[PDB]
C-alpha cells in the first residue's frame, strides 16, 4: 500500500505513486518528472486523472501512449485549482519537464513536495519567498557531507574544451556521450555546438528528444548518424568493446573516439577537482567519467531548507531503512539548532 509520504494531508491528492494501483481515496496523481521510478505503473492502460507540466505531459502522451484525457498539463509559476485546492508548479532544476509542487490546504497550511531537484539559490526569489511553508518533502538523495560536485557550469566548460581539443588534434575522431534517460542534454548540446555538428541518435531517442520544447531542436539533432560528428548511445555501451564495436559499424568514416560518461557522484570527488580530470585510455578510445549532477549537493540542500525554515521535514529517498532515517534526522536537527527555527 501507498506509503505516507506520497500522501498530501487533507486533499485527496497524490504525488509519484502510480505503482500500488488504484489508491483509495486519491482524485488526482501528481507526476513530478518522467523518470520511470517516478512513473512506475502509468501505462496507456491507466484511466485516472494526472496532474503534470506541459513536457511531461507531452512524454506521457507519445512514449506511454497514455490516453489523451487523463493527462491534465499545467503551466509553471501560475496559481491555479486543481478539485478545489490552490496549487502551483516551479522548475525543479532537474531534467526537462521536472516540477516542485507547492499546495496551499483548505485549513491554511503550505506544503511544498521537491520531486527530485538540484537547489539553487535563484529558488530563493520564486513564488516561495512570498509566504510560510510548514512541511517539506524533500529529494534526500545526496544528504550527508561527503557528497560534494562541481557547478553544471564547470563540468559543462571541461567538456567543451576537451572536445574541442580532440576533434582539433584529429578531425577524423568521434565524440560520444552516454545516455539512459531524459536529464543531462547540455552536456551534448554543448560539445556540438562547439563543433558545428547536429548530435545523431536512434529513434527511439530522437523521439524522446522531440517531446521536450527544446527551441531550434530541429536544427541541433538528426537520426543520420553519418552526417554527424558527436553521437549518443546507451551509457551501457560506453566501454572498450562497445565503443570498438561501434567504430566498425561507422564505415571507416572515423579512426578514435572520446566518450563522456556523465554520472552522478562516484568515490573520486572526494580529492580530484574537475581540472585534474584525467581520462581511462586502451588504444585509439579514451572514456572521461564527468560529475554532471541534477540532484542537490549537500552544501546545496543544507543551504535550501535553512533558508526556507519548514516547521516539519518529510524525506522521499532513501527512506526504506530505519539506519538511513536515523542518519538523516541527526542532519536535520542539525540544520535547526544552527539557523534558530
Ligand atoms: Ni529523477
Amino acid at each position: 500500500t501507498c506509503p505516507f509520504y506520497k500522501k498530501i494531508p487533507g486533499t485527496g491528492f497524490t504525488v509519484d505513486a502510480f505503482q500500488y494501483g488504484v489508491v483509495e481515496g486519491c482524485t488526482a496523481y501528481f507526476l513530478t518528472h518522467f523518470h520511470s521510478d517516478h512513473y512506475a505503473g502509468l501505462s496507456k492502460h491507466f484511466t485516472f486523472p494526472v496532474y503534470c507540466s506541459e513536457i511531461t505531459g507531452n512524454l506521457l502522451k507519445n512514449k506511454l501512449h497514455v490516453q489523451e484525457q487523463y493527462i491534465h498539463p499545467l503551466p509553471l509559476d501560475t496559481e491555479c485549482i486543481v478539485n478545489g485546492v490552490k496549487v502551483v508548479l516551479l522548475d525543479a532544476n532537474h531534467c526537462p519537464g521536472a516540477v516542485m509542487i507547492l499546495f496551499y490546504l483548505p485549513n491554511g497550511t503550505v506544503i511544498l513536495h521537491t520531486g527530485d531537484f538540484r537547489a539553487d539559490p535563484s529558488m530563493e526569489r520564486s513564488l516561495l519567498a512570498d509566504q510560510k511553508v510548514h512541511m517539506l518533502y524533500l529529494d534526500t538523495t545526496y544528504c550527508s557531507p561527503e557528497y560534494t560536485f562541481p557547478s553544471q557550469q564547470e563540468v559543462i566548460r571541461f567538456a567543451i574544451n576537451t572536445a574541442f581539443e580532440a576533434v582539433t588534434l584529429n578531425p577524423h575522431a568521434l565524440v560520444v556521450c552516454g545516455t539512459y534517460s531524459i536529464g543531462k542534454e547540455k552536456v551534448f548540446l554543448a560539445i556540438a555546438d562547439v563543433l558545428g555538428s547536429k548530435v545523431g541518435m536512434s529513434q527511439e531517442k530522437y523521439k524522446t528528444l522531440q517531446c521536450l520544447n527544446i527551441p531550434e531542436i530541429n536544427s541541433l539533432i538528426t537520426t543520420d548518424m553519418c552526417s554527424s560528428l558527436v553521437h549518443l548511445l546507451p551509457m551501457m555501451q560506453i566501454n572498450f568493446k562497445g565503443l570498438q564495436s561501434h567504430l566498425k559499424k561507422c564505415g571507416g568514416k572515423y579512426n578514435q573516439i572520446l566518450a563522456f560518461r556523465p554520472t552522478g557522484w562516484t568515490h573520486s570527488n572526494k580529492f580530484t577537482r574537475i581540472a585534474d580530470v584525467i581520462p581511462q585510455t586502451k588504444g585509439n578510445i579514451s572514456i572521461y567519467g564527468i560529475p554532471y549532477s541534477e540532484h542537490s549537493s549537500y552544501l546545496e540542500m543544507k543551504r535550501f531548507v535553512q533558508w526556507l525554515k519548514p516547521q516539519k521535514i518529510i524525506p522521499t529517498v532513501n527512506v526504506g531503512t530505519w539506519k538511513s532515517r536515523s542518519t538523516m534526522e541527526k542532519y536535520f536537527r542539525e540544520w535547526k539548532l544552527e539557523a534558530g527555527y
